[PDB]
């Protein structure tokens, strides 16, 4: 279970941040996750056996946001 | 009949505003609304008997946004 | 196939403004389109005998920006 604090530029709406928050928490291995706004953050937690960061930000890109590598 | 400026934080998006606009309109009481996106404000006109500030408040949170109280 | 930058005011959010490269680009005629959320700017790109700049404008519109006439 590790916690990580992805860079995320092109977030820009409180309600779309949303459905965010909801993709990357459907997908087995994430325990939780929240989205900072303003820091363009996406600090995640999770087993590190059940999921990849890749698939995370992968996640996160099909929202069309830009995940820093 | 009663009119209202609700004020709300974290509204952005023009396109997602329209969502507001629309379930607080399908909220029996409600005989319009209007979103200001840059003052953050939902100005409201109501039934009174029909439909609580709480509800639509309620209405405007779901969205995500955050209702001053 | 002509290619123009179409003004556009309201788009803030680069989740949204995929609905409307997604919508203008379902229209025949669109050989293709390019949201420039920045620059405010819907640089289209089409056959101009199979779809008008007003349904263009019109698909844009819906979506809830203002395109300048
Ligand atoms: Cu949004
Ligand atoms: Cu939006
Ligand atoms: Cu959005």
């Amino acid at each position: 279970m590790e916690q990580k604090t992805l860079q995320v530029e092109g977030m820009s709406c409180q309600h779309c941040v949303k459905a965010v928050e909801t993709s990357v928490g459907e997908l087995d291995g994430v325990s939780a996750v929240h989205v900072n706004l303003e820091a363009g953050k996406v600090d995640v937690s999770f087993d590190a056996d059940k999921v990849s960061v890749k698939d995370i930000a992968d996640a996160i890109e099909d929202q069309g946001y830009d995940v820093a590598k």
